């Protein structure tokens, strides 16, 4: 790769960032020395690596470490921790009995512990009992956040004395996944594959701390040859309420190397914004996340209710919902409403099996007409001639003349009330005939005939007449 580099003492600070105590002390380019903690109490200072490390590839770390001038008995603490973890390049471990390895998740390393911590805190498990008051060099399991010393790797080291620099070496094999540490003639080896696991990129921190006891702790002549791990970009395709709606898109590539992310076209959904990182840019050591946020596509359906008679809209219902969901609408209720007020349904193009919201808008029409009930009107004009004597007794049988019937058509508007009365039509005619009055022997009728009466109209009043017979 192009990522095989070699950090010289000359360019230490170019790849390493002094943090905590260490920030108050210049890198003396004469001696090639970085103070981590001074001889003061309660200190905490480290160097973090600017990049991460390819744990599929081989690295070698060469330097000298001063652990200080005092042993634990003389008031000397706490040691130098070497931390490897998968998260942030700027995350470092807890001081004290945590050695700069505890209190980080997925953490592992090698410590130089110049103080015996017998007491258990959340950040760290007691130090190996077989090293009470004695200084030791060991591997640490920091994965569950709690730094646990691997008692199998715990050997003794020379007590810090006269601020002397002892030669340190940490080597790693990519495929073996095997760490080889060498501090002044003592040698360690561990297979870290149970720690490195899937993560082939781990951030590198070299920490130092003091407490109630203290010690000047410093690094000199640093030579790190490693393969710099490549940066990641994550792209997440999510709805407005965070739910993932398309498979995310992890992508790795060298640092300061362009990255490009894709606006996905997602059925049912429309791109709103990209929160988080840019959609494009350059790859970096800590990993950047761009989230594409989608709005759930909403469909239209209108159902216009028209009065054909007036050619005027009674009601328009607007429906809106997500593309795929049911409107749960039926015309029947709104139809009924109008049919109660005396409308008649002519047409309904709205599906009886209900609708569903679609990306294309839907338009439906229900046509009603003002109902018209065709009544029949009837009227009869009748003529009666009574034939009586002068005592009012019946002389002859009443003449009921063939009645003149009349028929109209009424049309009642079941909405407005308006009645549309037709043309008064004579079924039998307009003429009431002349009626020659019966001849009674030995009498004379006052009217010997009733004269024919024409122009009878539908509202003409019934003709009533009386023929009186006088004796002789
Ligand atoms: O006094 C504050 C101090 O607390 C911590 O140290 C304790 C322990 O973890 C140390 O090993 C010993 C000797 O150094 O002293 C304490 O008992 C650490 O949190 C330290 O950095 C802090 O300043
Ligand atoms: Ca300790």
């Amino acid at each position: 790769t192009s990522r095989d580099i070699t950090v010289y003492p000359k360019d230490f600070l170019t790849y390493f960032q002094r943090n905590g105590s260490a920030a108050g002390f210049d890198y003396d380019l004469a001696t090639y020395t970085q103070t981590l903690t001074p001889n003061k109490a309660s200190q905490a200072g480290n160097v973090t690596l600017k990049t991460k490390v390819d744990m599929s590839q081989n690295f070698t770390f060469t330097g000298k470490i001063n652990l200080g001038d005092k042993a634990q008995n003389a008031g000397g603490a706490d040691g130098v921790g070497f931390l490897f973890h998968p998260g942030d390049t700027n995350v470092v471990g807890a001081p004290g009995g945590a050695a700069g390895i505890g209190g980080v998740n997925g953490a592992f390393g090698f410590k130089l512990d110049t103080y015996y911590n017998g007491v258990g805190e959340n950040s760290f498990t007691p130090d190996p009992s077989n090293f009470k008051g004695k200084p030791f060099g060991a591997f640490v399991d920091g994965l569950n956040g709690q730094a646990k010393t691997i008692a199998s790797s715990a050997q003794s080291i020379s007590e810090p004395s006269n601020n002397n620099f002892v030669d340190f070496t940490m080597s790693y094999n990519g495929a073996t996944k095997v760490m080889s540490v060498t501090y002044g003639g003592q040698t360690w080896t561990q297979d870290v594959s149970s720690f490195v696991g899937t993560n082939q990129a781990m951030s590198f921190s070299i920490a130092a701390s003091t407490g109630a006891f203290m010690n000047l702790q410093q690094l000199r002549n640093v030579n790190f040859t490693y393969t710099v791990a490549q940066g990641t970009v994550i792209a997440n395709y999510v709805d407005e309420q965070g739910n993932t709606i398309a498979q995310q898109e992890t992508t790795s590539g060298d640092i300061d190397t362009p990255y490009v992310t894709s606006q996905k076209t997602i059925p049912g959904y429309t791109f709103k914004a990209s929160n988080g990182a840019a959609t494009s840019g350059n790859y970096a050591a800590n990993d950047q996340t761009v989230n594409y946020v989608y709005t759930r596509n909403q469909g239209s359906i209108d159902v216009t209710y028209i009065d054909q008679t007036t050619g005027q809209t009674l009601s328009k219902k607007d429906l809106s919902g997500g593309t795929g969901d049911s409107s749960n609408y039926t015309t029947t209720d709104t139809i009924k409403s109008y049919t109660d007020a005396g409308y008649e349904l002519v047409s309904d193009n709205y599906p009886s099996g209900g609708t569903v919201f679609t990306d294309t808008a839907q338009h439906y029409v229900v046509n009603l007409k003002q109902k018209l009930v065709v009544s029949s009107e009837q009227k009869q004009v009748n003529e009666t001639i009574q034939y009586v004597y002068e005592d009012g007794s019946k002389a002859a049988d009443d003449y009921n003349a063939p009645p003149l019937n009349f028929t109209r058509s009424v049309t009642t508007n079941q909405v407005t009330g308006e009645k549309t009365y037709g043309d008064w039509q004579a079924q039998n005619g307009d003429s009431f005939g002349e009626v020659v009055s019966p001849t009674i022997k030995g009498e004379t009728a006052d009217q010997l005939k009733i004269d024919a009466i024409s122009g009878i109209t539908a509202n003409s009043a019934d003709i009533q007449k009386k023929v009186v017979y006088k004796r002789n």
